[PDB]
């Protein structure tokens, strides 16, 4: 650490707190990460090196000193979270969201050929440069250290963009829950307002379940099996997208609604989304950042 002189802090982040840093001999400017070692957490991450996209907040090195574990990351000026709490009066433009999507789904599938997931996408981890490029920050790290509850500052780690699949219990989900993430990414941009903002695990599945409606056998086979499903939940009818995201037109619904199916095997990949009608038009505009 003695390389790194810490500029400002920029966060608590889900392991640990987060510092702007500069190298001392090179000049880089960096995020410094604290993850608050065992052997397996440190060949995962070691993985995690090679796993080079532009979409992908670059993992520049690793450093663990004296039972202490640092992460050394590209720097971003600005998160996604704060993008959208700005642009709130006018909403984000929708070329820009459509490229923020297209960009991401670019990450997404790059890391999902690979078999690497994310786990724990949220507007806070999707960061933005001046050039109109986002990238994904974390990625790969839930496996190597897990998703918390709470994070070490007892903050609550949120369930907003949490797959059913995950709620409901399922073992052994798949890249399918990084695309449901990113869906409801996708509409809160769209609407300025979270999608599915649930403050309890079962809040969180009843959100899911009153928009989309309460998934059954016919919608999503093997549903009624899942570890934490009771048959007692309400059932809900679904609703059209017409009514959940507005604004937006049928190439987009259509996109959203199939990165929003129940079924994780169902669900539309990374891959197969880029190839959406919604992106016919794409472009990469630039956002108005002030910094
Ligand atoms: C929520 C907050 C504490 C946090 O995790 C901040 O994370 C980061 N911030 C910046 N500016 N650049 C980064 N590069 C990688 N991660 C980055």
């Amino acid at each position: 650490m003695e390389n790194f002189q810490k500029v400002e802090k920029i966060g608590e982040g889900t392991y640990g707190v987060v510092y702007k840093a500069r190298n001392k001999l090179t000049g880089e400017v960096v995020a410094l990460k604290k993850i608050r070692v065992p052997s397996t957490a440190i060949r995962e991450i070691s993985l995690l090196k090679e796993l080079n996209h532009p979409n992908i907040v670059k993992l520049l090195d690793v450093i663990h000193t004296e039972n202490k574990l640092y992460l050394v990351f590209e720097f971003l000026h600005q998160d996604l979270k704060k993008f959208m709490d700005a642009s709130a009066l006018t909403g984000i433009p929708l070329p820009l969201i459509k490229s923020y999507l297209f960009q991401l789904l670019q990450g997404l599938a790059f890391c999902h050929s690979h078999r690497v997931l994310h786990r724990d996408l949220k507007p806070q981890n999707l960061l933005i440069n001046t050039e109109g490029a986002i990238k994904l920050a974390d990625f790969g790290l839930a496996r190597a250290f897990g998703v918390p509850v709470r994070t070490y500052t007892h903050e609550v780690v949120t369930l907003w963009y949490r797959a059913p699949e995950i709620l409901l219990g399922c073992k052994y989900y798949s890249t399918a829950v990084d695309i449901w993430s990113l869906g409801c990414i996708f509409a809160e941009m769209v609407t300025r307002r979270a999608l599915f903002p649930g403050d309890s695990e079962i809040d969180q599945l009843f959100r899911i379940f009153r928009t989309l409606g309460t998934p059954d056998e016919v919608v999503w086979p093997g549903v009624t099996s899942m570890p934490d499903y009771k048959p007692s939940f309400p059932k809900w009818a679904r609703q059209d997208f017409s009514k959940v995201v507005p604004p937006l037109d049928e190439d987009g619904r259509s996109l959203l609604s199939q990165m929003l199916h129940y079924d994780p095997n169902k669900r539309i990949s990374a891959k197969a989304a880029l190839a959406h009608p919604f992106f016919q038009d794409v472009t990469k505009p630039v956002p108005h950042l002030r910094l």
